[PDB]
């Protein structure tokens, strides 16, 4: 464990950047851990939460999954890849939920926003879950600013980690709810290029990535190897410059280093 602890330093050095990572490991309850209790900015792996608190409202609201939102050409925002093909027709919570979690659709991460009553909201969602790091102050693209020293739409990676454990194994949702979150990660198509790039190829694998100012590359994953335990692993990255490039690989790279 001296020599993970050293390879994620020396990753985070050749990086310029700042790393956070928080793995769990079901199998044994172990954790690898770096800078996991400093904040960073969630960006779009925020999602998880805003899908995951419309998932523990249709527990008391039966088939609230299939109600519907217009999609207007008016709150179409910088990233919409699912939004735009329905302007002026309806999207259901559920659809709305696939979209933000597979796509990362900011317009879909939107609805579910004001779904639940704004951004406190999903923020006292997270306090319902025991997780009292979580904060989400904005909605989609402003909640991507990552300005360093600005806790605005933070949380650290242990307390995401937990909080994922807690959503996707544990008892934090109803049983069909977490089913649910669980089947919309695994179908995530954005993740191939990073925790995704750093383990081998047959690991089943739900995970919700994220970018933003500074450079901030994200990803958040639970990950279930064939006849194994499964992990839990965030992934945090901000760097020094406003408009550095995204980093995907230094996400992949620290994946290989706590898993092998
Ligand atoms: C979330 O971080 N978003 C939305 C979208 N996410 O895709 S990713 O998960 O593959 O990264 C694109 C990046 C980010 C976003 O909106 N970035 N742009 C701005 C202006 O904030």
């Amino acid at each position: 464990t001296a020599d993970v602890q050293q390879k994620l330093a020396e990753l985070e050095r050749q990086s310029g950047g700042r790393l956070g990572v928080a793995l769990i490991n079901t199998a044994d309850n172990s954790q690898i851990l770096y800078r996991a209790d400093e904040r960073f900015a969630m960006c779009s792996t925020s999602k998880v939460m805003a899908a995951a608190a419309v998932l523990k409202k249709s527990e008391s609201e039966p088939n609230l999954l299939n109600q519907r939102v217009e999609i207007k050409k008016s709150d179409l925002v910088n990233y919409n890849p699912i939004a735009e093909k329905h302007v002026n027709g309806t999207m259901s919570l559920a659809e709305l939920s696939a979209a933000a979690l597979q796509y990362s659709d900011n317009v879909a991460m939107n609805k579910l926003i004001a779904h639940v009553g704004g951004p406190a909201s999903v923020t006292a969602f997270a306090r319902q879950l025991g997780d009292e790091t979580f904060r989400l102050d904005r909605t989609e693209p402003t909640l991507n600013t990552a300005i360093p020293g600005d806790p605005r739409d933070t949380t650290s990676p242990r307390a995401m980690a937990q909080t994922l454990r807690n959503l996707t194994l544990g008892k934090a949702l109803g049983d069909s709810q977490r089913a649910q979150l669980v089947t919309w990660m695994k179908g995530n198509t954005t993740g191939a290029a990073s925790i995704q790039a750093g383990l081998p190829a047959s690991w089943v694998v739900g995970d919700k990535t994220g970018s933003g100012g500074y450079g901030t590359t994200n990803d958040i994953a639970v990950i279930w190897p064939k006849d194994r335990a499964p992990l839990i692993l965030v992934t945090y990255f901000t760097q020094p410059q406003p408009k550095a490039e995204s980093r995907r690989d230094v996400l992949a790279s620290a994946a290989k280093i706590v898993t092998d």
